[PDB]
């Protein structure tokens, strides 16, 4: 079992949980591909059996009558129908485990506090839209954000999938421009073109909230506009740089990933959007300063009167720090939940300790856990980590178009 | 079978066909990735044959007279002696190749410019010391640093090794107290206690340059005082924070790793110190701000009058940026070669491009190439990388005790 060192303290542990990793990753003894972003009844039965075992362990009933009854029920149902249905309590536990198991999530200290909305009865794209609006309203909670997931019907033979085409529930449009540039968010050029192609009347601002493209089984996607008062946004200002407000920057309160697949005991839920709250570097560093996103770094450093003609002035570093200050200050001013990268990484360290005691390890992706500014000033930098795949899980899936 | 490698800033794609040559298997398996871990008789002919083939291809001389002749002499040498001696040019070529192959080195754009001192006829810790002294004075070059390596005799059966007990040629002492904690560099507490134990009169200071412990085969070590005028150091001041100088901080000019083992064509050199010049985050971020190193971050924030009461002021990030600024300003004022993390990572992207054309890929350790501050502000953050072991190589090796 892999030995894992923390270099700040000197601590050493062994990740025995990795030995139970079922599915395979991209690395081999020849070559590590850790840094890559994107790496049958009997086999459904064996996944389902393992998950039912996990559920009954969690409720201190391993080996009991009800445990064997459920194992028997599942096999009989797979034999009769080729699939099976989760009980409500099994779904809640499986959604929480999927979050717990997610190696790229630094916020997992919260994994047990998750509101699970059971939308497995959803019938249409119109009902899907109503469920999603309720999710946004509950999770946003006027700025006091609450973690939640809404679970739409599982994949099943004989019918297409429910899908949300948008990558998050709230996203800003990206408009390919006159001179070939992009106005708005360049990460969203494709979904923006698809919304237009499906009848949306575009805007032409930098922060235009996108409509939703929702797909019911065996139906083309259907366009739904979000009511503006459902989408809470934060205008960005800086506590001491008063010209920062004149940049006209904004971001939205709710980070709600909507394009991932939830897998529980062999069953697959292609539509299951989940939401927490932001860590400030996601907005301040990646979304606003990535060269292929809003790319504001040089404009901010020029306004700060930094010497941008030489790298060794560290003008890039200084401007990025103040952009992250602006994000934190603005969300706090607006009373919208946010966590900074120091507090978030410290709480992740507590999670690793909790998980070492509970399960003997924790799957973690070092390159995603370490924040994109001030990496080695956070404790996770000095923590060796072991990356592997446990189920239940959130998985990437192909775009439906 | 050839890993696809994407750059996410630009969208470009390459394939690492070079990876299909990795000898020493790394630590990862399909089951789990250990990429974040710091530390994971006639088979000599196999590695010697392959290395000689490497040599003659690099000089466009595969399949011709001189190439075949050299194959037989190593064959006869190993048959007659159980080992072989490298030609001078091969020793040079192998030193540059080991540098070129180091997955954790961001400065490899320089790999063709390397001064190779051949100390293979050395015998005794006294000869070592004068060799080390020639290197240090050559490499330092009054602050116009020049990359250099010195190659002490190779390992052979039945006889002890040449070893430098220090991890670098210049290290600062670390002294315990009436209370455990360390004055000086906590990373060197152990070699400090060895040097004192072997007869060295310790100092009282936070920046005492340690003596050398040099080990000829089969003899206990011998202490050597480095000539004070040969160890070039930089007192640290800040361009605009006039009190920063009063903190009394300094760092040395020459980074010279002296504890790694150089392997060429199956030959092992446990004493082969190599040196380049510093990238400024090594000093300003890791050495001065790591919690287990000089840990100066809060002292600098106090002097800057920052609000250390809340993490979301980003007082840690601000003080760290100014410490890096002070390192760069001080080294440039002293006319001592240094490179900032923006310049260095941009040069590495060019190196990746060169290596793609020259060899079809480049072994790179993402977690070590990405700098420890401002990670996503540098281009290497957005570049996927493949990590694997090629020979010749620099390898880690046990402490000589
Ligand atoms: C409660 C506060 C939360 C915080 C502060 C947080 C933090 C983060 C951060 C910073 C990332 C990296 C994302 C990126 O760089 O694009 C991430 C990824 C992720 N989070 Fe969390 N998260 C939270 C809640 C949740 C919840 C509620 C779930 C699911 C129930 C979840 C599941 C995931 C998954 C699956 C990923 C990986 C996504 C990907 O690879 O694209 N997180 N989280
Ligand atoms: C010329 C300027 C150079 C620069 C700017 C540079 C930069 C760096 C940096 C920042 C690291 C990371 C090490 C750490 O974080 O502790 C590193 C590692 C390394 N470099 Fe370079 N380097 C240079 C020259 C060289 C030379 C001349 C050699 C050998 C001939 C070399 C071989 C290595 C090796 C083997 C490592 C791995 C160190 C380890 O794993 O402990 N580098 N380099
Ligand atoms: C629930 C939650 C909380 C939080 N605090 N942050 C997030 C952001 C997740 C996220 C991941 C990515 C990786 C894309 N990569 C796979 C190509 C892209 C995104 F656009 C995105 F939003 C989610
Ligand atoms: C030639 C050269 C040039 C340059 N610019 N930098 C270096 C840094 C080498 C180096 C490696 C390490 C890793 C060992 N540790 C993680 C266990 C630690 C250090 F403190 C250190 F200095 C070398
Ligand atoms: C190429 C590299 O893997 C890529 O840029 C990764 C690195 N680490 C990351 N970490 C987080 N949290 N989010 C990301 O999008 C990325 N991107
Ligand atoms: C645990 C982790 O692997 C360790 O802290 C690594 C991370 N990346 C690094 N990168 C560099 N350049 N140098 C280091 O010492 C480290 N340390
Ligand atoms: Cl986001
Ligand atoms: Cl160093
Ligand atoms: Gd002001
Ligand atoms: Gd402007
Ligand atoms: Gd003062
Ligand atoms: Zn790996």
């Amino acid at each position: 079992f892999p030995r894992v060192k923390n270099w700040e303290v000197g601590s050493i542990t062994y990740d025995t949980l990795s030995a139970q990793a079922q599915q395979d990753g991209p690395c081999t003894p020849r070559r590590c591909l850790g840094s890559l972003v994107f790496p049958a009844p009997e086999q459904l039965l064996s996944q389902a059996r393992d998950f039912i075992n996990q559920y009954y362990s969690s409720i201190k009933r391993s080996g009991s009558q009800a445990h064997e009854q459920r194992l028997q029920e599942v096999e009989a149902e797979v034999a009769a129908t080729g699939t099976y249905q989760l009980r409500e309590s099994e779904l809640v536990f499986g959604a929480k485990q999927a979050w717990r198991n997610a190696p790229r999530c630094v916020g997992r200290i919260q994994w047990g506090k998750l509101q699970v909305f059971d939308a497995r009865d959803c019938r249409s794209a119109q009902e899907m839209f109503t469920y999603i609006c309720n999710h946004i309203k509950y999770a946003t909670n006027r700025g006091n954000l609450r973690s939640a997931i809404t679970v739409f019907p599982q994949r099943c033979p004989g019918r297409g999938d429910f899908r949300i085409w948008n990558s998050q529930l709230v996203r800003y449009a990206g408009y390919r421009q006159q001179d070939g540039s992009v106005r708005g968010d360049p990460a969203n050029v494709e979904i923006t073109e698809l919304c237009i192609q499906h009848g949306w009347t575009p805007g032409n601002g930098r922060f235009d909230v996108l409509p939703l493209l929702l797909q019911a089984p065996d139906e083309p996607p259907e366009l739904f506009l979000l009511p503006p008062e459902l989408v809470l946004e934060v205008p960005l200002e800086h506590p001491t740089l008063e010209w920062f407000a004149a940049l006209g920057l904004r971001w939205y309160a709710l980070p709600a990933v909507s394009n991932m697949l939830l897998e529980i005991g062999g069953l697959e839920f292609p539509a299951a959007p989940f939401s927490g709250w932001y860590m400030s570097t996601e907005i301040g560093t990646r979304n606003l300063c990535d060269p292929h996103r809003y790319n504001i770094l040089e404009d901010v450093a020029v306004c700060m009167d930094l010497d941008t003609r030489t790298t060794s002035s560290l003008w890039k570093d200084k401007a990025a720090v103040e952009i992250n200050v602006a994000v934190l200050h603005s969300y706090q001013l607006a009373k919208v939940t946010i966590v900074d990268h120091h507090a978030a990484t410290a709480s992740f360290m507590k999670h690793l300790e909790n998980e070492q005691k509970a399960r003997g390890g924790c799957p973690a992706d070092w390159a995603w856990i370490v924040p994109p500014i001030s990496g080695s000033l956070t404790p996770v930098f000095h923590q060796e980590m072991v990356n592997y795949f446990l189920s239940p899980a959130f998985r990437y899936q192909p775009d439906p178009w």
